[PDB]
């Protein structure tokens, strides 16, 4: 009988037990819940690396049929697929307190709220007796719910100032703001969907293989402006000889909230080039919060050259869209040659 993960009661020892069994090969796994049914094949991403304060995070995917991934690591498990064109995501921690503490988290938008819809926009999950083993969160019926103010990108980046036989590895060293509290199943969601942007363009994974490490930082904005963040930031790496001979990599300083004027992110414009990489021009900032799938990879978009398109499935729109691939083929055609393309290497 084929393993499956009942979503009426999914805890991380679910998830774990179930992930860990991924074998190189891959495994079917059958998603259930009340007159649902899908059956996923999944597989480890080889890809990407991910410390969380030398914390290991591992990722795993789903077919492209499938629209389902996943996210583990020792404190914490995400399952993250779609239904009826929404994006569901099953957020579920080890330790029970932190537990308790993430479902308060996500419950307080909703403490005004009453919807008689609210639990399919958020749902927390309990044992199959009344101890939460995860939460259930749908954005898109949140968004629909809450009716909030919509953040966006407007202006969100700067001007500056034979395939190999082994993909280069590019380090993203992901920085804490100082004061910002980061839940892990947040930015490591906002890490996945980044690099995986970025491997679906032109067979990218030949070339590069992202490294993703997160620290904190003393650094913190001086004011609610975004540019002025930004700067800020990277005057700082310059000035901090821990950093000394790390040039050459990409930075993102990261956060909970937004920036004035709703402002999602910011980053220096087509900044990275697997060649000429240098004086920390590779950096950038970026909201990890979970209503905003998606930012990271877009502003990483920016650091590898890709421009705001008016295709609004596009992850590079110039507002938010929550779509996470790039379309753009002018797009595609920049970010793969920053990274060491060339079209005679074909896709
Ligand atoms: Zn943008």
């Amino acid at each position: 009988v084929t393993a499956s993960i009942d979503l009426q009661s999914v805890s991380y020892t679910d998830l774990a037990t179930q992930l860990n069994d991924v074998s190189d090969f891959g495994k079917m796994i059958i998603l259930k819940d009340n007159g649902f049914n899908r059956q996923v094949h999944v597989s480890m991403d080889k890809r990407t690396k991910i410390q969380l304060d030398n914390e290991n995070v591992r990722l795993f995917n789903g077919r492209d049929k499938d629209s389902t991934s996943f996210i583990l690591g020792d404190e914490f498990a995400v399952l993250r697929f779609y239904r009826n064109g929404e994006s569901i995501s099953y957020i579920a921690y080890k330790e029970a307190q932190m537990m308790n503490e993430i479902a308060e988290f996500y419950a307080a938008p909703f403490k005004k709220t009453r919807a008689i819809n609210e639990k399919e926009a958020f749902e927390c999950i309990y044992d199959s007796g009344k101890d939460i083993v995860s939460v259930k969160i749908n954005i898109d019926k949140a968004k629909k719910i809450l009716n909030l103010p919509e953040c966006d990108y407007i202006n969100d980046y700067i001007k500056t100032p034979a395939v190999p036989s082994e993909p280069k590895t590019v380090y993203v060293i992901c920085l804490r703001e100082n004061g910002s509290t980061i839940y892990p199943n947040e930015v490591s969601a906002q890490m996945q969907d980044a690099a995986n942007s970025v491997y679906a363009v032109h067979g990218l994974k030949r070339y590069v293989n992202f490294h993703f490490v997160l620290y904190t930082t003393e650094y913190s904005c001086p004011s609610g402006d975004a540019k002025e963040g930004l700067e800020g930031f990277t005057a700082s790496l310059k000035s901090n000889p821990k950093a000394e001979g790390y040039d050459d990599q990409i930075y993102f300083l990261i956060r909970w909230g937004t920036w004035d004027n709703k402002i999602l992110g910011m980053s220096w414009f087509n900044s990275y080039n697997v060649n000429t990489a240098s004086d920390f021009e590779a950096s950038g900032m970026s909201t990890t919060q979970l209503m905003y799938p998606g930012v990271m990879a877009h502003e990483l978009g920016h650091i590898l050259g890709a421009e705001h398109t008016d295709n609004s499935k596009d992850l590079m729109y110039a507002t938010f869209t929550g779509y996470l691939s790039h379309l753009s083929e002018k797009n595609m055609d920049i970010i793969a040659k920053n990274l060491g393309w060339e079209a005679a290497d074909g896709d």
